[PDB]
């Protein structure tokens, strides 16, 4: 996250860091066995840590799962990132508690001009590179469909949508990947890509989640 400030400890309880050795993208924890994620983030022998705040360093609310099966989107398109939607399920349920706990899939899409919560362990510098340990925030709107097409001319879908400022200096970043984007309390959003980070008039670009919601609902009741 570029530009963004520290969450705080398990402030942000729906978070979930993919780890394969090595944390490479987050995830959102929608039910006590299931994780939502980027397609672009498959890989083979995923483990699932919950409860993280400093990757690094064992502090007593982490609950280290791993995975049993991930399905990425039937239609995903590697070279469009076009649903760009992953989901992964737990060898066992996690244990839900006030630190730990699931983000409600949304009933409806949010509009532009609403404000979100996006968050991750990505790089926090817009050239260079430095990651952090711990969980970085932002607060970021999402944009007019007409602002995210004029900014990325020929790449947006109706599965993606523009969240952050045009003016540069705050937005998502490579480690943010299959992160969160919470709006209204409900998961709207998906780290999906950009064009470099926080550069100005090329705003971070997130799957669509409302748009999965049945994908999603009926791959959980039938796995
Ligand atoms: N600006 C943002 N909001 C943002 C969000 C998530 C990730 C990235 C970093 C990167 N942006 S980039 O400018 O480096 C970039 C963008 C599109 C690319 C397409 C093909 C090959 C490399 C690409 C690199 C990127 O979009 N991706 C997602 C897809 C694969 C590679 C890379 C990642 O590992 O996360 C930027
Ligand atoms: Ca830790």
């Amino acid at each position: 996250i570029v530009g963004g400030y520290t969450c705080g400890a398990n402030t942000v309880p729906y978070q979930v860091s993919l780890n394969s050795g090595y944390h490479f993208c987050g995830g959102s924890l929608i039910n006590s066995q299931w994780v939502v994620s980027a397609a672009h983030c498959y890989k083979s022998g995923i483990q699932v840590r919950l409860g993280e705040d400093n990757i690094n360093v064992v502090e007593g609310n982490e609950q280290f799962i791993s995975a049993s099966k991930s399905i990425v989107h039937p239609s995903y398109n590697s070279n469009t990132l076009n649903n760009d939607i992953m989901l992964i399920k737990l060898k066992s349920a996690a244990s839900l508690n006030s630190r730990v706990a699931s983000i409600s899939l949304p009933t409806s899409c949010a509009s532009a001009g609403t404000q979100c919560l996006i968050s991750g362990w990505g790089n926090t510098k817009s050239s260079g590179t430095s990651y952090p340990d711990v969980l970085k925030c932002l607060k970021a709107p999402i944009l007019s469909d007409s602002s995210c097409k004029s900014a990325y001319p020929g790449q947006i879908t109706s599965n993606m949508f523009c969240a952050g400022y045009l003016e540069g200096g705050k937005d998502s970043c490579q480690g943010d990947s299959g992160g969160p984007v919470v709006c209204s309390g409900k998961l709207q959003g998906i780290v999906s890509w950009g064009s470099g980070c926080a550069q100005k008039n090329k705003p971070g670009v997130y799957t669509k989640v409302c748009n999965y919601v049945s994908w999603i609902k009926q791959t959980i009741a039938s796995n």
